[PDB]
């Protein structure tokens, strides 16, 4: 009623699905570039006093997708939108969230958080934030929704027994345990790479192994984890990973790996090449995100 | 002694020329991308207490070049640089500097100014800012240096008579007059288009060697339509001096097929290979001017 939704160019397919679940159309807006490539925005709706949600992951191309979101917010703010919420299902730059050992590097996730505050965004809604502590980078509320229910429901459809959940690094154990907890408290193993050489903490022999992670980027560790699980007698290996970044050699890595299937969500659209990769399959968070948007709408 | 310079990927050739004039090396820093395209920066020098200058036009790719500048500044700031100056010879997004008739548009130039303040930049140095009033978008000092001395020196080398300076639109008259006044107080004409778009000239260019002056050549529509109108109205020759060679889309081919004798541009923005192959386009360098401006603010 007060709710309006706009989208940039980052993931128009997900925006269309969210709109279908909300039963409200996508608001009209020019979001593109000038001839020279500068980001170009004009809002083509009256937004005064409206509860406005901008649907825009900051996936590749990250800086262009971020600038679209930021200057959409700037345009909406000076046009007197009542509230501006950034729905950023995949939050780019989240891995740059500290200076490891005080290295002379930026904290780009904090730069981005401050950018969003600077243009008058009032809330962030995001999925499986790489570090939930990124909530504290913001004064504004940050709703970090977990993809676990949708990934769990798809795992259930596979009708597997002897399930073992595998964390592919020591940083992903919390997310991996959250899946294992809901599968009759399934077994959990952790991949521990040293020096060069990977070690499995746990016993994968004759197990249907399911690697769980938040991001698949180059898929290098995902595929080396799958090879080592199979070399140690896994009955099968699949992966459930929220955000399909899939940069560089990722699709070829997956194609030539021992993974049965890699299931990802639609926080990031797949390239044409990834859409043609028979091992990759998408499950949707559009319903979950629509429900989250309805919960905050006022 | 206290000065350090770094550069991103926007215009390394200009950065290296400035470095050569200052006789100080470019500081070591990784400026690139992670595999997924996210901007990646690591400063590879001790910068503590140093007077640091980051050389980075925000020309195309504008958002990537801007992000490099911003997170270079963020890295330098957390590394305790003494001062951080953004040397941005071409300031991208300067044309989005108001909401025309309160349209529902961003003021992106102000978004960008606030971005620079937010990462701890202490000063901006820029060339021929599209609107000098953008200085007031900032709390920090903004030094807007004019390219005029370099363009005047080059015009003088041509040894032309019957010179007429031409503003190719009504917003360029202040810049064009500043050149005309300093060029032996030359005559001035103005191109005035009306969507009837029909061209009209204010002034008399017949039999004159006309020199179009402007800040940006982007698609070259303004430039080429002005050059055609001047030739149609009897100009003896037409050339152009335009600071920033954005040169998007069909710009180079438009210039190639125009009647322009020459288009002189600066090196605030690197030329594409196609522009480099266009005999009509010639570059004059602002490396010395920018080096001197950097020396002037160095503490
Ligand atoms: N887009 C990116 N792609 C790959 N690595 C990144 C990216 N952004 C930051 N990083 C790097 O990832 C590292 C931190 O990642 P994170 O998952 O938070 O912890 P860990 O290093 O334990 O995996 C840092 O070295 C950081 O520079
Ligand atoms: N990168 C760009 N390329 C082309 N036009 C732009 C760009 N950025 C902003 N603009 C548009 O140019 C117009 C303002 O330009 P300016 O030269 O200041 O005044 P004028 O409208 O008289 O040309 C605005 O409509 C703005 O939307
Ligand atoms: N003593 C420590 N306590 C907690 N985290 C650490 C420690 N040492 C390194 N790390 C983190 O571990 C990662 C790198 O591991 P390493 O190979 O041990 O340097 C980086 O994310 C560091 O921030
Ligand atoms: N899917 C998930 N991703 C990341 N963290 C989670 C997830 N599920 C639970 N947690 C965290 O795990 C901890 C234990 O909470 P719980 O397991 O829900 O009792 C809390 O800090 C949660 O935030
Ligand atoms: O091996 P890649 O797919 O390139 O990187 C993916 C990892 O990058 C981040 O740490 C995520 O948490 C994943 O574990
Ligand atoms: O005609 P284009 O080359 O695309 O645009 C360049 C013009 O755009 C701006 O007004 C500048 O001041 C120039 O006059």
């Amino acid at each position: 009623s007060t709710m309006m939704i706009f989208t940039g160019n980052a993931n128009p397919e997900l925006a269309l699905k969210i709109s279908s679940h909300l039963q409200i159309p996508i608001g009209k807006a020019t979001v593109g570039t000038f001839s020279d490539g500068e980001t170009m925005v004009e809002i083509l709706e009256n937004v005064r006093g409206k509860d406005v949600f901008v649907l825009q992951s900051t996936c590749a191309p990250a800086n262009n997708n971020l600038m679209e979101l930021l200057i959409m917010a700037d345009a909406l703010r000076r046009s007197s939108a009542g509230r501006i919420t950034a729905v950023v299902p995949y939050f780019g730059y989240a891995r740059q969230d500290r200076r490891v050992r005080s290295a002379r590097v930026p904290i780009t996730a904090k730069v981005v958080a401050d950018m969003m505050a600077s243009v008058g965004i009032c809330r962030v809604l995001t999925v499986d934030l790489h570090a939930d502590q990124i909530q504290g980078f913001f004064y504004m509320p940050v709703d970090n929704v977990y993809s676990t229910p949708v990934l769990l429901e798809d795992i259930t459809k596979q009708k597997l027994n002897n399930i073992m959940i595998v964390s592919p690094d020591v940083g992903g154990v919390v997310r991996a345990r959250a899946v294992a907890k809901r599968l009759n408290d399934a077994e959990l193993s952790i991949i521990d790479k040293r020096r060069e050489v990977m070690h499995i903490i746990g016993e994968p022999a004759n197990k249907n192994c399911i690697i769980v992670d938040d991001i698949v980027d180059t898929a290098g560790t995902l595929c080396t984890a799958a090879h080592e699980l199979k070399k140690n007698g896994a009955k099968s290996v699949r992966a459930y990973i929220t955000h399909p970044v899939l940069s560089g050699p990722a699709v070829n890595n997956i194609k030539h790996s021992g993974l049965d299937e890699v299931v990802v969500t639609d926080t990031i659209p797949l390239s044409a090449e990834a859409q043609n990769c028979e091992k990759i399959r998408v499950v949707s968070l559009a319903d979950m995100l629509a429900q989250a948007i309805k919960r905050v709408n006022v």
